[PDB]
């Protein structure tokens, strides 16, 4: 299980909990998302993403019980170009999910272009954090890098404008009320600058009753390093 | 990861983090370790054991840190005999362990016949509740039902006199702190009842820095059920 927690202040390299996917890898106790070549430069064309191995029970049909979970992180973005790509995104999704084929660049290694804002298609709760915003290829997004909260699709519900900092660390706490069904975002930056968004949803019309927790990230032609700095999550179930 | 923690205050039916060897299910909402007939009767020469999914970071080489770890768990045991066998045990041992060839009846499911008593040949720490001590068979058991610290060893380092209580839940706390190294276990019965037996045990000299957590339990020609009701555990690395 009814509860479950677990903290990676850091990332060592041996890790055993967690399923990586695509690009994804341990670098210098952080977790590199996307590929870096030998000195530690960002490349094109790359998507990775990881997930926790242990089941998250998010909400049990029989007896009407609800999670209610915070998941705290921080990550850092770094590019030698002006316009770094694509994003990372925080996310939850059903216990067998795979990278899609071809969700690289501004899908974020979350959804296939086919079904990409068909929202019977796909079963996500995402929190991005996305870079790249060109109206030509993005045509989803708003004109401006941006926090958004993504259900079921790379159009996001919800988004609030936001900085992108080149190498500073981003802290987010992610929390779920199953109360007042609030999904709510809160990021700062060590200066104290601080964004916040929040969205009602009722999770158990999106998601199945168990779950797998993890992180995305996609760079399509533009590019920049997704550094996971540390995470700690927490979850239990809650009679509403 | 450094830290981990779950809790399960009752086992539904729908379990997607437990590892089940041997005869171990789940049946009215707590694990059933050993089997039981249609009528829900124990039945003899039985072994069953589960291990929670996700591995523990017990210590770790690099930093120092050993983790300082709780388990707090109840079961209960019943039978229609008044010789009830073999016991139930909390244990922790390589992510990879299965229950050895011919490891039923006062092997507790732990160790293989040949090499139960050589601490060479084992990696495995555990917390027995021993019922059945009949000196023809079980030779290294003390001449009562006992609770007892298993290191590498189906002889006990350590006991204290126990006293079984067919169908009462026991309520367990196992704890252990790496600063004093001490492993400590308080057993009570719901009428106050208390068992206490404790051990100075290095934990790195003997199990890997990643381990799995479980527990196991068996009958031999003599019989009953080994029932757990709940589970908690909860474990941090620390430095000392
Ligand atoms: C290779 C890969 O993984 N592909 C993914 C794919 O990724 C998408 C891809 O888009 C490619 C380009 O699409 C359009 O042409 C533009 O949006 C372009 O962006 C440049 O041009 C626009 C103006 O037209 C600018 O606004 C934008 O900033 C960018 O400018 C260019 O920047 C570079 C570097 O600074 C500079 O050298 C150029 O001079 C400059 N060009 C101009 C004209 O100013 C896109 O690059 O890559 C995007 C970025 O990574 C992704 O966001 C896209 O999704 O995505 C599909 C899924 O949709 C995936 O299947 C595929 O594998
Ligand atoms: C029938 C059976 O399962 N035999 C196992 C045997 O059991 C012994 C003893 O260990 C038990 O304590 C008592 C009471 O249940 O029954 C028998 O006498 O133990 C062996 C291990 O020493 C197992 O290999 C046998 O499977
Ligand atoms: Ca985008
Ligand atoms: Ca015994
Ligand atoms: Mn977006
Ligand atoms: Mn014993």
């Amino acid at each position: 299980q009814d509860s479950l927690s677990f903290g990676f202040p850091t990332f060592p390299s041996d890790q055993k909990n967690l399923i990586f996917q695509g690009d994804a890898q341990i670098k210098n106790n952080a977790v590199q998302l996307t590929k870096t070549d030998s000195n530690g430069n960002p490349v094109a064309s790359t998507v990775g993403r990881i997930l926790f191995s242990a089941q998250v029970h998010l909400w049990e049909k029989s007896s009407s019980r609800v999670a209610n979970f915070q998941s705290q992180f921080s990550f850092s973005l770094k590019s030698p170009l002006s316009n770094g790509a694509d994003g990372i995104a925080f996310f939850i999704a059903p216990p067998d999910t795979t990278i899609p084929s071809g969700s690289g660049g501004g899908l974020l290694g979350l959804f296939a272009p086919g079904t990409a804002q068909n929202t019977s298609a796909n079963q996500v709760i995402a929190v991005e954090f996305d870079t790249f915003y060109a109206q030509d290829s993005n045509t989803w997004d708003p004109n401006y890098p941006h926090i958004g909260i993504d259900v079921n699709s790379i159009r996001s519900v919800k988004t609030v404008k936001w900085d992108r900092r080149d190498g500073q660390s981003l802290n987010v706490l992610v929390t779920f009320n199953p109360s007042t069904r609030n999904l709510d975002v809160v990021a700062t930056y060590s200066d104290g600058t601080r964004y916040e968004v929040s969205y009602e949803v009722d999770v158990r019309s999106v998601l199945p009753e168990w779950v797998r927790v993890g992180f995305s990230a996609a760079s399509g032609e533009q590019y920049q390093t997704h550094t996971l700095e540390s995470w700690s999550f927490t979850s239990t179930l809650l009679y509403t």
